[PDB]
């Protein structure tokens, strides 16, 4: 139980030297949808040797972004781009997963083709009075009403995932991870309070799972079990992605992935969970014993937890956000107790290259 976020980890193929992990997270540095040297830059900082990092979520197809300039990875010219920032890692000696990232509802006519409407499990809006989605000029609107994928025309999307996984690889990424929830589209299909389907992809809550099941061994079958992660925080209400249930939606998620692992036999990189953030931490013991495998905490985090994460052995490998949007050396920082820089919001989401990108500074040598 000694062990904390510092203690060295096999994540089957990948020897990671300590627990902290860079969570996925979108900065909207990629211009065009295209990785660049400012997100070489952004990734490389933050690496280190045996370092687990996970990209910000990636496009895995037109239309399926609901930011600004958010990188692709569906093409080759994605790709190709996407090779310097892993080189960045790789040189660092980190390990770098693109996330898989459709926001499925959760977008606009302006990121997509013909400036249509994105697609989800139900033609639904997310709620206007509580959320909008951000455009790239900055201001915020209404979600537009999503039209509901085609039973058929779901194998599909999968595919898309398929390529981009496998494009992934191609880029020299060391696997993907499943962004599987805050209310984005394989959510979408696994939340009962967004799932408002009847079909084969809806009701049960084994059908919710249906879609990412099918992307999950979409993908595996592409690229192999533990070179994909399926982020899952089923607890986590964001774009009105309810659940009536989470602790049992997760369960199902969960069982899921148990009977891949078995059929498939090797394990998959891990489960990532964020927190459903008195009561604010226990929930995710369930699924982090329900799961046979490492298991990537994450929301909330802060060293102490993250600690306890690990030493109580509450959860293996944390993934951190804002911490490491501020400390582009959190993990050193964590190691020896050090200061913080702090975050700032508004340039969580900008363009610039270096400011809120760049600029947090490592600790005075
Ligand atoms: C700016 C920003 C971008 C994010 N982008 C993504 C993303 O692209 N994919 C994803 O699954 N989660 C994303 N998240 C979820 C966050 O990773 C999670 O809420 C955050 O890491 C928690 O940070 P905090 O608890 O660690 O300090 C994002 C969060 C923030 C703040």
């Amino acid at each position: 139980s000694n062990e904390t976020l510092f203690s060295s980890y096999k994540m089957g193929r990948f020897d990671l030297s300590h627990r902290v992990v860079l969570a996925p997270m979108t900065r909207c540095r990629a211009l065009n949808g295209v990785p660049n040297a400012a997100l070489a830059e952004y990734y490389a900082q933050r690496t280190t040797p045996g370092g687990f990092l996970i990209s910000e979520g990636t496009m895995v197809s037109p239309g399926s972004a609901g930011f600004p300039h958010v990188p692709g990875i569906y093409s080759d010219e994605q790709v190709e781009a996407w090779k310097q920032v892993v080189e960045a890692v790789h040189a660092k000696g980190g390990f770098i997963f693109c996330q898989l990232w459709h926001v499925g509802r959760a977008s606009h006519a302006v990121y997509q083709p013909n400036g249509g409407s994105p697609i989800s499990s139900t033609n639904k809006p997310i709620s206007e009075n509580r959320w909008r989605v951000l455009l790239p000029d900055g201001s915020h609107v209404k979600y537009p009403k999503p039209r509901a994928l085609e039973a058929s025309e779901i194998p599909r999307v999968v595919e898309d995932y398929c390529l981009s996984a496998l494009n992934a690889i191609r880029a020299g990424f060391d696997g993907i991870e499943i962004h599987g929830a805050h209310g984005y589209l394989i959510d979408q299909f696994l939340k009962d309070g967004i799932n408002d389907r009847t079909d084969q992809y809806g009701g049960s809550i084994a059908n919710r799972c249906r879609f990412l099941k099918q992307v999950v061994e979409g993908v595996v079958s592409a690229i192999g079990a533990s070179k994909v992660g399926v982020r899952v925080s089923p607890a986590i209400d964001h774009l009105d992605a309810t659940d009536s249930d989470p602790l049992s939606l997760g369960l199902a998620v969960v069982g899921m992935l148990n009977k891949l692992q078995g059929v498939n036999g090797s394990k998959l990189a891990y489960l990532h969970v964020t927190q459903p953030r008195e009561e604010e931490a226990k929930l995710m013991k369930s699924l982090r014993m329900a799961y046979n495998g490492t298991f990537m905490s994450s929301g909330g985090f802060n060293k102490e937890l993250g600690m306890q994460a690990v030493q109580q052995g509450d959860a293996d490998l944390v993934s951190y956000g804002r911490l490491f949007i501020a400390n582009p050396d959190l993990v050193s920082r964590f190691k020896i107790d050090g200061e913080l820089n702090k975050y700032n919001r508004k340039t969580f989401y900008t363009q610039d290259p270096v400011v809120g990108y760049t600029d947090y500074p490592f600790l005075a040598p």
